[PDB]
Parts: structure tokens; C-alpha cells; sequence
């Protein structure tokens, strides 16, 4: 939930 490269 933060941004894909990673919730």
C-alpha cells in the first residue's frame, strides 16, 4: 500500500 516495487 506504499508503491509495487514493495503493501
Amino acid at each position: 500500500x506504499l508503491x509495487r516495487x514493495x503493501x
